[PDB]
């Protein structure tokens, strides 16, 4: 669960 | 590939 | 009363 | 992620 | 000969 | 009982 | 190697 | 986070 | 060289 | 990934 | 005598 | 097992 | 019990 | 062991 | 693993 | 160059 929003890219 | 935070035994 | 979440392998 | 005999990324 | 909650073995 | 090898996880 | 912005391998 | 303007070669 | 018989926990 | 022998400007 | 409700789980 | 009640002779 | 010689239970 | 002409009760 | 003439019993 | 009838795997 990494959870906040994570930009990837 | 990335994060497998699967709880696999 | 085992904990009804365990992976047991 | 989990893997066989090889695994990559 | 085990079990998994109890094992009169 | 009589555990025999237990190659196992 | 290459893509760009990103490249994962 | 790439600066879209440099010539890729 | 993990060539022998193994068991992967 | 394998980069190639690609032999390029 | 075993007079109670046994859970014997 | 549970030799339970021995009640007898 | 009893189980003459092998009482196992 | 045992093996006798035995008794019991 | 249990070798050759064993008396269970 | 490669080619040395290899076995990536």
């Amino acid at each position: 669960g990494f959870g906040g929003n994570d930009n990837f890219g």
